[PDB]
């Protein structure tokens, strides 16, 4: 039959995209190679982290699932980097791979207008650069208005272990092959990225005696402003949480890796690294920091019913023989046994630059990319892209105009922007990026920042938006209050900026305090941070000014006065939507930008 | 008339290349836009540093000048990173920009077979992919066998200040334009890199009262195993040295820069950094490190007779008005005045991958690139490339075969390899690279490691090689000695590994201290490190085994069994010379490498 939107992929990106596009009312066909793998978590057994955490909340705020999901199936939540402030924190729960998968799968089945299909999409049918359909490897064709590609680590994937190559997209699964011809056919740049993962350990064979413990936090935090408790962002003290364990590599582990560097496809270059704990393979951790003698390693539970341990911080592509020797050089694992070997995955990727901040292909209309296929890596980073892609894919199908998240309003917008404008040299991660609005884009205000875009599209219930609209309205009342009261003589509001929690203001000064968990921790923040937020908003006024100046999708970049010839072209290939964006293009200089502003400064 | 080798460039790359190519006996035409700028130091007023230092010694050991140069014209030497060991140290002297320039200039004039030319080369004449000549912007042509391009920051250069563009290759100088058409004509990939430099301050307007002092070291070190004292690597205590001063930025400085990031072509990349002390601009240290509140700044003397201060760690491309406000927000510079504004330079560069480890273009025979035109940045990193390029350009001209420095024998080889094999995304620096033989490629054994390649080519005097061959032969004798003597009863040799300097072995155990200065500090090292050096040599045996397996320049990468089709190609475009090298190519995997090793058997 026919479809409005076809989502090639059942992964994280696929889901969010498919769900949204459907929830917005589009007949959505979500293709998958193996239905039983819908929502499968293939690497670290956790959702959230430094930057990731924030993203989730946004996806949640927007009406996506990833939030709700990790919550109901999480087995160990906690807030990271607690000794710095509330704005610079981020939630990172542990997950039950099994239950998570089942969850997401269940949702997709039970979602109106979302039809699942287990056929490998091989081609994209295009008439005059407009998506018209999709064709599977079973000689079947389908009529669709929009397509959202999210192949992740599958397109012509190759598993690397030792010096062995094995066709596939994930250890044990097949791979996709056909769809790449369509891409080379139309001349999209194709490049390959390869990432690694740690093997899987036998819990039974590990010695958890002389090892630290990383419990969750009580009360534990929650990734959704929709789960129970509703409207809140926390779990009632006393929830069941599992424990992770910590061991460290040793001088011997290294000598082992070193001895076999010529046997691993993850032996990157010898360049002074960004940080011991920013590098992927454990092979880098010793190539880039030839002076550190031990790196932290997180043994993580993959679920409740499983004896499978995840040795976080130990991904590699060393021979399997070697993989044993080195896993057993670690304290606690001297007798461990592997259930699945660690390995490396290489896969086809189409440079983000080939898209607009709407995630729509510049060359073809109706085609949207997202996920690892977009140069990213991580469940979250991928999820973020999906929802945007899906939302737009929908609108594109519906006959409306695509939307986009500004880099100064959602940490997602940041990613999508850093991607469609600066491209990628290696897999793009979030805990690598920074926001020129690190204080306005917090891990809490998220719901407030995006909730409206939500209700606007439909991804958010009418009733849902009111709880937000209502909760917020109240957050400012309580603030206008502390602003007017006094205590020299300062304002209670002005107090939060002096290590004054709305809890010390209730005791030391016997004042009232908000009676809804969110409004209290929210009002407490906004007031403690309102100053710094402004200094920040100010130091960027100029930047925002640009980001606010729109550039027509028709202007001829030649009719532009005193605009270098070289830049005339980059400006035609990126077709920036805002002057600000146009200024972030590498090559386009302040000089060029002015000459451009002048042009527009007549029109 | 005609030439064997034409060296387009009078910069550092140009020099070493030109000098060598000529010293080896080739009619060498070294072209320059402005003769008075031969050997001009355009950025930091110093030679050496973390990685750089070592390179120099190598170029010195090979017969290049840069070493000798910095020595006789240096105004403040010193060894960096002294609290870690002797192998992990590196010499970094301050220079007298003026004196240095004059020096190198002098040398080139007085060098047999080296003819200077102040004409802008515009084209390279090629018949059947073979360099046959060069053509200047004056409608003149020249017959040459080889060409060594080293345009540095000039090919279609553009100076950026605030939002102003100014054609040129350096503040105040012109630029090159024509030569780039030759490159696009033949399909070379052309990309642009831009770097920045700090302005220049009026020494008279600075307050050097409440600021630290960074004197040289006594005795100070020397970058040449040829200057005085000969054979040694040290200067007799008591030499004249200048002093640098240290101030730090302030929270205000930053708010200034921040306020003006929309007016500086150097702002970009919210990516987390590798350390503040590693970024170029100062507009970075406040974008990549939004939490640090003060960065060290080294006020450095540009010479003896000059009142020009170099604010190390403050390069920027901010408007000139802003440049004032932010230079005057710094402690000591509240009243300073600028002589030259700081700025940014953007310039044409042809991706290194377009060359072999011999620095010869893959597409055209007889054409060699080097310097910043090759994706590099820095006097040293550029110098290193030149000498190799020149050496080969020579041999190519002479009708012999090009040579190359292996990555496990010279830190230079490292650079050249990191470049011709992994290409560049941004300007390549040395203090960013690491060597899988950090202990065997030290800042002293250099002379020993390369000396022979030197005499082999001619760049080193016959009598020069003997001093080396002789000094070395003696370094081992004295070792054979400490190895056999005892003390339970360990060996004196085995003692150096226990914080035993051949100085404590002369006092505490009344033994004999070596003949001359080098043999003493050398034997003292080699013995203190002989262990670690071996553990290292071993952990890499496998890697070297590959690096030793040679790949014929003829083999059809198709006739190779079970070698993925995608890799068949990359292996065609890099035409690796070594299997080891072939393994460093991004894309070529251990899988592919084995399938290859099988083929070759
Ligand atoms: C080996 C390995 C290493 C990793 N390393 C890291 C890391 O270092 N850091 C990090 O953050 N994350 C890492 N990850 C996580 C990775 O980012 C996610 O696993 C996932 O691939 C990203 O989400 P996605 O939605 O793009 O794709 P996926 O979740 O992988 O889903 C892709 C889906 O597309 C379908 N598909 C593929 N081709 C076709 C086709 N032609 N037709 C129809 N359907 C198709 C598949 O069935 C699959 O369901 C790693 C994963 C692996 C497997
Ligand atoms: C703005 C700026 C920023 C810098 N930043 C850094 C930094 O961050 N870190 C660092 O280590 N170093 C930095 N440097 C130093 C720089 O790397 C060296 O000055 C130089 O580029 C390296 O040596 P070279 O021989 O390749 O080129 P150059 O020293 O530039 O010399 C090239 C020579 O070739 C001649 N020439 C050019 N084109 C032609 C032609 N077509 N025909 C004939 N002759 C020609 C010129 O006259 C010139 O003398 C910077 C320099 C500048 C100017």
């Amino acid at each position: 039959d026919e479809f409005d939107v076809v989502v090639i992929g059942g992964g994280h990106a696929g889901i969010e995209a498919a769900l949204a596009a459907a929830r917005m009312g589009a007949k959505t066909a979500m293709f998958v190679l193996n239905a039983d793998t819908i929502g499968q978590m293939s690497c670290n057994p956790a959702i959230g982290g430094i930057a990731k955490g924030i993203v989730v909340r946004e996806i949640d705020a927007l009406g996506g699932e990833m939030g709700k999901a990790i919550d109901q199936t999480g087995i160990q939540f906690k807030m990271l980097n607690t000794r710095k402030g509330k704005a610079v924190q981020s939630p990172r729960a542990q997950a039950d791979k099994k239950r998570y998968r089942e969850y997401m799968k269940k949702v997709c089945e039970n979602q109106e207008n979302l039809y699942i299909k287990q056929e490998e999409v091989v081609d994209i049918i295009v008439k005059n650069n407009q998506v018209v359909g999709v064709r599977t490897n079973l000689g079947v064709e389908y009529k669709t208005k929009a397509v959202v590609v999210t192949t992740g680590t599958f397109l012509n994937g190759v598993i690397y272990i030792g010096d062995k190559m094995i066709p596939g997209g994930r250890l044990g699964e097949p791979r996709s092959e056909g769809l790449s011809d369509f891409y080379r056919r139309f001349d999209f740049p194709l490049i390959r990225f390869k990432t690694g993962t740690p093997a899987r350990l036998d819990k039974r064979t590990i010695d958890f005696s002389a090892l630290e413990v990383a419990p969750g936090d009580d009360p534990p935090p929650k990734f959704s402003f929709w789960t129970e408790p509703v409207g809140s962002y926390w779990f009632p003290k006393g929830k069941e949480q599992v424990n992770c364990w910590i061991t460290y590599t040793t001088p011997k582990t290294h000598e082992i890796i070193r001895k076999n560097l010529h046997r691993t496809a993850l032996y990157g270059g010898l360049i002074k690294g960004i940080g011991p704990r920013y590098c992927p393979s454990i092979e880098d951790k010793i190539v880039k920091f030839p002076d550190k003698e031990r790196h932290q390693i997180f043994l993580e539970p993959e679920g409740l019913d499983t004896i499978e341990i995840y040795p976080n911080g130990l991904s590699t592509s060393l021979p399997e023989e070697v993989q044993w020797e080195m896993y057993r050089s670690i304290p606690g694992l001297e007798n461990v046994v592997l259930i699945r070997p660690a390995y490396a995955i290489e896969y086809d990727v189409v440079p983000p630059t080939e898209l607009y901040p709407t995630l729509e292909t510049k060359k073809i209309r109706g085609l949207f990319h997202a996920g690892n296929f977009n140069g990213t890596t991580g469940y979250e980073e991928a999820a973020g892209q999906g929802i945007v892609a899906g939302i737009n894919a929908a609108l594109r199908a519906f006959g409306k105009e695509p939307i986009y998240l500004r880099r100064d309003e959602s940490y997602i917008g940041v990613m999508i922007d850093d991607l469609t404008t600066k491209g990628v040299t290696e897999p793009y991660r979030l805990f690598t990026s920074r926001s020129e609005y690190r204080l306005y884009i917090r891990q809490d205000n998220a719901i407030l920042r995006l909730a409206k875009l939500g209700r606007e599209l439909g991804l958010l219930s009418e009733e849902q938006y009111k709880l937000v609209k209502e909760l917020e309205r109240e957050i400012e009342k309580w603030k206008e209050f502390y602003k007017s009261e006094r205590v020299r003589s300062y304002s209670v509001a002005t107090l939060m900026t002096m290590n004054y929690t709305l809890d010390d203001v209730k005791e030391k000064f016997g004042y009232e305090v908000p009676q809804h968990p969110y409004v209290k921790e929210e009002v407490e923040i906004q007031l403690k941070y309102e100053p710094y937020i402004e200094r920040e908003r100010k130091l960027n006024e100029k930047l925002k000014k640009l980001e606010d100046t729109k550039i027509p999708p028709d202007i001829d970049y030649d009719k532009i006065p005193g605009l270098t010839k070289e830049a005339r072209e980059k400006l035609k290939k990126f077709k920036p939507i805002t002057v600000g964006q146009a200024s972030r293009i590498d090559g386009i200089t302040p000089a060029a930008i002015t000459a451009l502003l002048v042009y527009l400064g007549k029109l």
